[PDB]
């Protein structure tokens, strides 16, 4: 039910752990410290929505930035914390916290910008960006700002280091304590890669098997974009794997951009710095041998879960080198 | 929430890979019991072995290796298939019977001369398998028969964790690293992290410990009311004094258990010792309390079953800290 999925999702971001989360995930924080300090000329006097403003800490970027107001909506319990923090920074009367959600609230008038960080794992699940585009609709002026401006989505074949050696454990439990338990790796790969679960892991660049593709990018202004993404986003990738490497699956990862100075862009890429979204891992249901120059295509589309709109529900079809098309559907683990 | 269903979701966590994974990846809990058995060949050689929730089937394998005769493997969970493919592989089908299904219900064929059992839960005594392990020696261990571990004992030492110290002062901090003031949530974090009556499962150190540690209790396996005990409650008064000024955060708790010999082998989960899977069980006040050299602290914990899942520890408490009144809190394992 409705009434039960919401105050169980608002439940997480009442408690103060995923919060202290995102606050010291630096790559994060400052990425949207930064990409408003640099928007100050179109912020400067003007007023702001923020949507989803959890502790405050990005209605206070914008006031920092001097917006004249800024309504900072969230529907979570937290929303007293941001009250508190404000009143506790002096700026009550440049910042008005708004409980509930961004869908049914009253802003005394429309905003100059929108500034949310609505991004899940796998940049989709939560299916919060609706909420950002559903308050873009209904109080965002004809040609008002948004912060971030755009996001764009990532593939590659990856091997994960750390299911390699959890797979190879078994064949090593004979050198350590003299019993043969190497038959169980068949069972510990259905266990770990046989699952229908995404799995959020970090990975490095070293676990990355060829040039990542880019299979979508959804700019938040493109009319059209609500229903985009209850059909499901994605398309068709293509690449070629750089060596052999036991290949596990694939990862997505996701990257958003507000516009500039220059643009800034926040990155979730293995290649770059640590955040808490790390990467969103796709695994076979077990290994498969790759080689310089293995051919590795298919298709994948995001979209929501039937039975929670809230839950990333991705859609794979791939093919590796000269096996067959093969199909697997994932859901965001619990 | 019926038995049925109850069980079939506790089995269903030890028929996946993962737990076993960390079990035997555990070196000091696997290794304790490899020497364990292995220092009790004299006992077992030639011998009949019971091993209680035998798992991926590695401690029955210990003990054939020991020279047992006959090694009855009973596992309740589906990962009984695992460990008769694993006793197959090292060629001792004739040796170790892996029979599926609850301990409490399953046919050995003759009474046994020893149990080996790796029943320890978090706090010891979360998932209540000493239970199932008592049980089995009651009506399957012959008299004089051998019990691997033969005793368990519990600790209690006042604690301020060093990593809570740095998530309740993460507030503080954020002014410095990003220009906003949020000194004003310590409270909130203090209300989330502290204010609950969950048992928190963590790795300590003895930077993190204030105190002396107390034993507050001794469980002899082969003592006759021991499942009695169990079912009233186990634990004790405890009383210690602070070693110095700092911010007490609550109590850990921690276990070892003792193998007969050689000596005698303990396997401990002390925050002194070598880290295990099984960390500390942490009892958190509901705010930190300042403490300083000599402050004493006591009261007196129960670790027995839940009401509503007998598998899940519940620990009553009741503690004093100097001249603060008396407080009691009840915690349950965190799921
Ligand atoms: C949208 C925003 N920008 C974001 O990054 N949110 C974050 C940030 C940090 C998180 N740490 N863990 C979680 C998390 C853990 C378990 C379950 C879920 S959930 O089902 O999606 N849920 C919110 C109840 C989320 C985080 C979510
Ligand atoms: C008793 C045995 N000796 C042992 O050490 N068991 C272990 C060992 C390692 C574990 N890693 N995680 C868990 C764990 C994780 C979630 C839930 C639970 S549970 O409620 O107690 N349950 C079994 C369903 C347990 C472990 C249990
Ligand atoms: N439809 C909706 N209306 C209002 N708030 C919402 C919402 N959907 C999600 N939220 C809130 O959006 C927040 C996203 S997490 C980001 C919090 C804060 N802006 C920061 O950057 O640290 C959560 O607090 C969640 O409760
Ligand atoms: N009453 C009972 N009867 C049989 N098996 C039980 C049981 N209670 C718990 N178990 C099983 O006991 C095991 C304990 S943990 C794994 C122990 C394994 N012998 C090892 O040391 O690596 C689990 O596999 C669990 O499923």
């Amino acid at each position: 039910t409705k009434r039960e999925r919401d105050q169980l999702y608002y439940e997480c971001y009442s408690d103060v752990s995923v919060h202290e989360e995102m606050i010291a995930d630096r790559v994060r924080t400052d990425a949207y410290r930064l990409g408003i300090l640099r928007n100050w000329a179109a912020l400067r006097g003007k007023t702001v929505l923020d949507v989803g403003a959890g502790t405050g800490i990005l209605s206070i970027f914008c006031a920092q930035a001097g917006a004249r107001r800024v309504y900072a909506v969230e529907a979570s319990a937290i929303w007293q914390q941001a009250r508190e923090v404000v009143r506790f920074n002096g700026l009550e009367d440049r910042v008005h916290v708004l409980p509930g959600p961004v869908e049914t609230v009253e802003l005394p008038e429309q905003v100059d910008a929108i500034v949310s960080e609505w991004m899940g794992y796998g940049l989709l699940h939560e299916s919060m960006l609706s909420s950002v585009l559903h308050a873009r609709t209904k109080w965002l002026k004809e040609g008002g700002l948004l912060l971030p401006a755009s996001a764009e989505l990532f593939i590659v074949p990856i091997s994960d280091q750390m299911l390699e050696w959890r797979l190879g454990f078994w064949s090593q439990v004979k050198q350590h304590y003299g019993v043969d338990m190497s038959c169980l790796e068949g069972f510990a790969t259905r266990c770990l890669m046989g699952h229908s679960e995404i799995v959020v892991q970090g990975l490095s660049g070293e676990d990355v098997l060829a040039r990542p593709q880019r299979f979508a990018q959804l700019e938040l202004s493109r009319a059209g974009l609500e229903q985009e993404l209850e059909a499901g986003v994605g398309g068709r990738f293509r690449c070629s794997c750089y060596g052999s490497a036991p290949m596990h699956g694939f990862a997505i990862w996701f990257q958003v951009t507000f516009p500039g100075e220059k643009p800034l862009v926040l990155s979730t890429s293995p290649f770059h710095p640590a955040t808490h979204w790390k990467q969103a891992l796709l695994y076979l249901n077990e290994p498969v041998q790759v080689e310089q120059d293995t051919d590795v295509s298919g298709e994948i589309t995001l979209l929501p879960s039937r039975d929670n709109p809230r839950r990333l529900r991705v859609l794979l079809r791939y093919k590796v080198g000269d096996q067959e098309e093969k199909t697997k559907d994932f859901a965001m683990e619990d």
